[PDB]
């Protein structure tokens, strides 16, 4: 998607806040300091649900990064909640994109995230950044083991990706034009 287009325009602490108007929604969601702002960027050429309009045409939807383990017990239950409910009852919902490392196999958090997803049937589009760092030659190697871990169902994506080179994002936008027309 060639983006002329790209604003915040709700931070959501609450439901009540979220956009109307029923444009696609696109959220993304990984574990902190993973790369998904840095992901953001390169798409576009560039304690709340952060919901972004591109091109009047859709909102990509920032879901705050999990698994940091220095967070209070409340602000973990407030980001729990936060997230159950827009998964459940977003209708614009079309897919989310779930960013993980590719240096590393996922995390239990990511896992945990992963299954949630499908548990409540959402297409999910797998980003495996930082790919940069690995060798070229390893990039298979460690896809598989992205793969294997979240046990991708054949029906989502995987695609490797840097926000460093911009490697993926022709593919990224392909799959998200391909979730938003399902
Ligand atoms: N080498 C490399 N560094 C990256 C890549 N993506 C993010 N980073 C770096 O990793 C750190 C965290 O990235 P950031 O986007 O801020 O993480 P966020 O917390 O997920 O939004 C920053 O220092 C980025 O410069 C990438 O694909 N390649």
């Amino acid at each position: 998607m060639k983006v002329t287009k790209s604003e915040i325009v709700i931070s959501a602490v609450k439901p009540e806040q979220y956009p109307e108007g029923g444009l696609p929604e696109i959220a993304l969601a990984g574990r902190s300091n993973v790369g998904k702002s840095s992901f953001i960027n390169s798409l576009i050429n560039r304690q709340t649900l952060n919901f972004y309009i591109i091109n009047d045409e859709l909102h990509f939807v920032d879901v705050p990064g999990y698994g940091f383990a220095k967070v209070s017990k409340s602000e973990r239950e407030a980001w729990g909640r936060m997230i159950e409910t827009y998964i459940t009852t977003r209708e614009e919902l079309k897919a989310v994109v779930q960013i993980v490392d590719l240096r590393h196999a996922p995390s239990n958090d990511d896992v945990q995230m992963y299954e949630f997803l499908k548990y409540y049937g959402i297409p999910v589009i797998v980003i495996a950044t930082k790919a940069d760092k690995i060798p070229k030659g390893k990039w298979d190697k460690h896809a598989k083991v992205v793969r294997q871990t979240l046990n991708i169902d054949p029906e989502d994506e995987l695609i490797l990706f840097s926000s460093e080179t911009k490697k993926g994002k022709d593919e990224a936008w392909g799959a998200i034009k391909k979730m938003i027309n399902r």
